[PDB]
């Protein structure tokens, strides 16, 4: 295509031979009457070099930062050059000239705000750590998925406008959808236990949405969820199965992302097998007896994550077996107390990473559930009237993939995960 | 847990083992003083026999169709039975009762309404037929990606919400956003470019709306839509490559989708590499050569389509070349103009993909929207990021469920996508 070689292609080894890169002007230096390239392609940065008497020369001094050029030379070998080589060029060839000077640089490490970088947003993420983490993803995602193919799970996709919420309190973005309000799913959950209640195993990496004005971090508007749907299964079968997906993430992360990681500077936990589970009710006594206002019944914020982070000597950790009373009605309850639910939080340090649980599967206990609630049970006879008819016990979870993303980068913020956030100030680009 | 084994694990030499099943009760049957229950679960159906001297034959008196059991017994061999094995069942565990009777029969070959099976979707999903359909679009998946991670490619997702559209006249579907009106983007276009000039080589599988009225099928309002795009590409590499997806998508059907494919009673048509390509041009010339009211950049559609798939006796086929101003302002025109770099992949007379070489040029970019009479400043968020650098690039974007139509010849939409959206269809 415009080239013969990416730069990492090239080694030692290809001394005196012919090549071919194409890629972005990322640096440009000149020293003793010679012009130096640092180019950049998709595999990383090369170093090429134009001497006075070349016929590359010309052109080389019209070249600015992040055009993108082609580049014919011939690779010399050296050991202080990058990975041994440079590229001495013979032609080169302007595909794109980019206007100067640049509004960011792609080489100048991170100067301005977030909203500043957003105007500029392409030139931000051309920069090696956000180039990371965008192959971090990706193979976060592949890791996932294989996993689940594994174990027979079945990929799927549920509708994302939907005619009324799952959860009434929930907040959801309005969509006018052929003369009435719809509205943008927050989770897949219904149909993805729906679908399990036909293949039994299914799994779904897919936008959804939220309405909130929460101004904490990690509280995009849009976001993308991975869920997992299992029949015959409870919630501490699923927790294995999360067990051995995090595993396999962060082993392809440590093996495959290895050079990324490096330019992040940061290592991933390692996944115990199995992860500390801490009860609910256990946590809320460790709080206690640190002095902390909170009883039985209330709910463990960011704060007293962070407690539970500097006391459990463990950053990866499920908080199971939850209050029902703070649990959707869809969530199974113990059945050696009521008071309590088969549910799950995993979290890293002191950020929440997945929610799950058992689910019910009868047409009474949901609908009693719902009573408990002061929800009226005739308003979601779109989620009851499918458990007429054999819907099988079932378990489940989601995890947010930006959040993932924290434990696999060491990046504390998500608006510097996500390459193009949404929320309340937030919409363009 | 529930179960021991699958019903598909269990084979002859496991006579006399003890076995547990959980699953649906598919099909029940009495014969000989002896109860038949045909059990399925996602390998597929097995039999289960009761006998009157057994302690599960009092449950197994008042078991319904779809209700979902545990079934504890022992195997054995018959070879006039599924898989040469049956299960004579010692202890029978009901775990969820259905309702009787059912309003939909899943071991029927249920010829209803569509929208009497979308009032009972569990039910008719649960059919063989749509199990298969599922399990496929799940198989098609997977090899998709496996060949574009050869590649080097790497998984994006772009926003769904957005201030404003791409293409102006396209119909899109408003969304009360913090108080302004944006709207659902009905692919990733400018977002996988712009992905793609930062790591070269991306692909989106995800949703997208477009609030068009339509009653032509397969347009439906939410559809998957599987996207590529390539830094140092034009629309020929993007072609071969698209070839090398479909080539290995058919193979991992045909292999691990067998008895999908069995179910199914299809035989997905044959990738031959490399694909037909057909000048848009020529396409017109063979509609005039046989008799028909056509001229050279004018649109063609489905019935034009249905005659191409006959003259050219290729059931799946590239339309290239398409007129320059039939195409978007983001496709390059072609070097020698009134023609640009565009391809539509059909099979028969569906559409399939689309894509073309993009333009990278500030000033061609801007050109070719005031020759579509159109106002550049209104496109300024797609045009600034061309000020840096933009590479050379293309890219294409594949419908799932036309693919689906493909791999499993189900010729409704609705009959492929478990719920579906369009103007009169919202829930389930
Ligand atoms: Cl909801
Ligand atoms: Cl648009």
């Amino acid at each position: 295509m415009y080239r013969s070689h990416f730069i990492a292609d090239v080694t030692p080894e290809y001394d005196g031979k012919e090549v071919i890169w194409a890629g972005w002007v990322h640096l440009l230096r000149d020293l003793g009457g010679k012009k130096f390239i640092i180019l950049r392609d998709k595999t990383g940065l090369g170093q090429v070099v134009v001497d006075k008497n070349s016929s590359a020369f010309g052109i080389s001094q019209e070249l600015t930062q992040e055009s993108v050029i082609q580049v014919r030379g011939i690779v010399k070998a050296d050991k202080r050059a990058p990975r041994g080589i440079e590229l001495h060029a013979e032609e080169i060839t302007l595909l794109s000239k980019a206007k100067a000077p640049l509004p960011l640089d792609v080489s100048g490490k991170v100067k301005a705000d977030i909203d500043t970088r957003l105007r500029e947003r392409v030139l931000d993420l051309r920069r090696q750590e956000m180039q990371a983490v965008i192959k971090i993803q990706s193979l976060a995602l592949k890791a996932f998925r294989e996993t689940l193919y594994k174990e027979g799970f079945i990929e799927i996709f549920t509708p994302k406008i939907i005619a009324s919420a799952t959860e009434g309190g929930a907040q959801l973005f309005p969509v006018i959808y052929f003369g009435k309000e719809a509205f943008l799913a927050q989770s897949p959950q219904l149909y993805k236990e729906l679908m399990a209640g036909v293949v039994e195993r299914v799994f779904e990496v897919a936008p959804a949405w939220r309405a909130e004005e929460s101004d904490t971090p990690f509280h995009l508007a849009e976001f993308i969820s991975m869920d997992v749907e299992m029949a015959f299964a409870d919630y501490n079968d699923v927790m294995q199965l999360l067990e051995k997906i995090l595993h396999n993430i962060v082993k392809t992360i440590k093996e495959e992302g290895k050079e990324e990681l490096k330019i992040l500077n940061y290592e991933p936990p390692e996944v115990k097998i199995p992860i500390k589970r801490l009860k609910y009710t256990e946590a809320i006594e460790i709080l206690r007896s640190k002095g902390y206002n909170i009883k039985f019944g209330d709910d463990i914020g960011t704060p007293e994550l962070r407690i539970l982070n500097e006391e459990l000597k463990e950053d990866l950790y499920f908080i199971v077996d939850w209050p029902s009373d703070a649990r959707p009605f869809y969530t199974k309850s113990k059945s050696e107390n009521p008071e309590l639910s088969e549910s799950f939080d995993l979290i890293y340090k002191f950020l929440e990473i997945v929610s799950g649980s058992t689910r019910n599967h009868k047409r009474e206990v949901l609908e009693e559930a719902l009573k408990k609630k002061g929800l009226k049970p005739e308003s979601f006879e779109f989620f009851l009237k499918w458990f007429d008819y054999g819907m099988p016990p079932h378990a489940g979870f989601g995890m947010g993939l930006a959040r993932l993303m924290v434990m696999l980068t060491g990046i504390q913020s998500v608006k510097e995960i996500v390459p193009f956030p949404r929320d309340k100030k937030r919409l363009t680009p």
